[PDB]
């Protein structure tokens, strides 16, 4: 079911019913009451985390913020100061929602003489581990929590007693919740939450209902994109097999909400173009042919597409036509001609590809810093984020678009993260560049690269608390694209059927 005839078919028959929407809106009001209803503070924290874990955060963002704000009041601070499980859980949720909590909050639990956590509970270890990924640079206490809890959970996993709990452990060790793509995890979590003892039936049922309703929107989107892809004719080309569906899966990680379907579809279209144009430069095109493709894009002039061969001219024209349509959409819906920006990100995209082509053909071995300045662009994420900004920013202007295209720290941090995350999972790449600069071993070099991921994430985390020109949903896209990269890096086919095709049985 990587076959396009199947995909084009989607959107014809939807599983959801008029009854399900009414029940969903009934359940939604009840969950809002529960989110806002009185509750013990630690219990509220698990429920709110459970709501976020299920992917319902978009539905109850405001109720969640009031609830956390109210828990941060001067009255009754006694319940979480003494025990680490509440202190860790409270620290993460407050930080995730914009309420600052200092790292010194964990000093009580730390041993003063040793400086390491008192060896003196699995959930206690788990909450500490997840919370450590919400840390900023220089918050050394959190770094200690990270290394300690990882080592303890790996040791404790062998003696794990509960089967549902045992799964939860292995999953957290694979990727912390902070780094997991929201839509894919919600599907996984629905099965895990259900079996959890203290599980709430009303929330689970609403979570199941909401997951199914959102999936139908995805199915229609997949159908249009599939029909659009065959229409381009790139589907019959040798490169980018199943390129559209993989690219769509990436857009799901960045944004999954139905109200952003038009933006998501345009993003999926660009990714499919991104995958295919990448292959033309990496494999099919000859270097003499590629300079023309890049030059045509820099000029945004198609007079010589005839000179280029068909197996290359069609992707170039699909990219030319697709950027103009997306730019036009901005002019139609947003009152702003977006063609200069889509052309610019496509121009730099190829220029970035050519530079990598230059290094591999000249036997160059770049330094990690040298390699990353280009690789952050070639992963193409500047193109995807700037495009996402154009289609969603309120009252767009030349001034706003130029700033985002300049790659400020918040956007740039996300871009650098994706290139390194992609490298770790799969010319010489980022591990080899490190190996050439230091001669280090494959595992140690790999260990250092894993370190950069954590550093940039800290930078990404601190940026969310700083004043910024960006607002939702661009802020979420920047964090979410990084989570999506973690998700993609065979096995991707299994996640697709589970999230996009198969409905949750009721």
């Amino acid at each position: 079911l990587w076959d396009y005839d199947f995909l084009q078919s989607l959107g014809r028959h939807s599983s959801v019913t008029e009854e399900h929407v009414g029940l969903a809106e009934k359940l939604k009001g009840e969950v809002k009451s529960l989110i806002t209803g009185p509750m013990e503070p630690l219990a509220k924290l698990e429920f709110i985390d459970s709501v976020r874990r299920l992917g319902l955060k978009y539905q109850f963002e405001t109720e969640m913020k009031e609830a956390l704000a109210n828990i941060s009041k001067d009255g009754y601070d006694s319940w979480w100061v003494d025990n680490l499980r509440a202190t860790a859980l409270r620290f993460r949720l407050l930080r995730e929602n914009g309420i600052f909590v200092p790292q010194d909050v964990f000093e009580r639990f730390q041993n003063k003489e040793t400086g390491k956590f008192k060896n003196e509970d699995v959930k206690k270890l788990l909450n500490l581990y997840e919370a450590s990924f919400l840390g900023w640079e220089g918050e050394d206490i959190l770094d200690e929590a990270r290394t300690f809890s990882t080592a303890q959970l790996k040791n404790v996993e062998k003696k794990i007693s509960s089967p549902n709990l045992a799964k939860i452990v292995h999953h957290a060790l694979d990727l912390p919740l902070h780094w997991r793509a929201i839509r894919y995890e919600a599907r996984w979590f629905i099965d895990i939450y259900e079996d959890e003892e203290d599980m709430n039936p009303t929330l689970l049922k609403y979570a199941k209902l909401d997951f199914n309703i959102v999936q139908s929107f995805h199915q229609a989107e997949i159908g249009r994109l599939a029909r659009w892809w065959v229409g381009t004719g790139l589907d019959k080309l040798p490169f980018a097999r199943n390129g559209l569906i993989q690219s769509y899966m990436y857009a799901i990680g960045m944004l999954f909400e139905p109200h952003l379907g038009e933006v998501r579809e345009m993003e999926a279209k660009v990714g499919a173009l991104i995958t295919t144009i990448d292959d033309v430069y990496d494999v099919y095109g000859t270097m003499e042919e590629l300079e023309l493709f890049t030059d045509i894009t820099e000029r945004w002039d198609i007079n010589r597409v005839d000179q280029l061969p068909r197996n290359i001219r069609m992707p170039l024209l699909t990219m030319f036509n697709t950027s103009n349509d997306i730019g036009y959409w901005a002019l139609k819906e947003r009152g702003f001609n977006g063609i200069p920006y889509t052309a610019k990100v496509w121009a730099d995209q190829l220029k970035s590809y050519t530079k990598e082509a230059k290094w591999f053909h000249e036997g160059h071995k770049p330094t990690l810093e040298e390699y990353l300045e280009n690789a952050l662009v070639s992963i193409a994420n500047p193109n995807l984020l700037v495009t996402s900004y154009l289609l969603t920013v309120d009252n767009p202007t030349k001034e706003k678009l130029d700033y985002v295209d300049s790659l400020p720290l918040f956007v740039r941090a996300s871009c650098i993260l994706c290139r390194i995350i992609n490298d770790l999972g799969t010319n010489l790449k980022s591990i080899q560049c490190y190996m050439n600069e230091t001669g280090a071993s494959q595992e140690v070099a790999r260990e250092h690269i894993e370190g950069l991921v954590r550093m940039w994430w800290k930078r990404l985390n601190k940026c969310l608390f700083e004043p910024s020109p960006f607002t939702e949903p661009f802020l979420s896209f920047t964090i979410n694209v990084v989570r999506g990269s973690h998700f993609f890096y065979s096995w991707t086919k299994n996640q697709g059927m589970s999230v996009l095709i198969h409905p949750i049985t009721l």
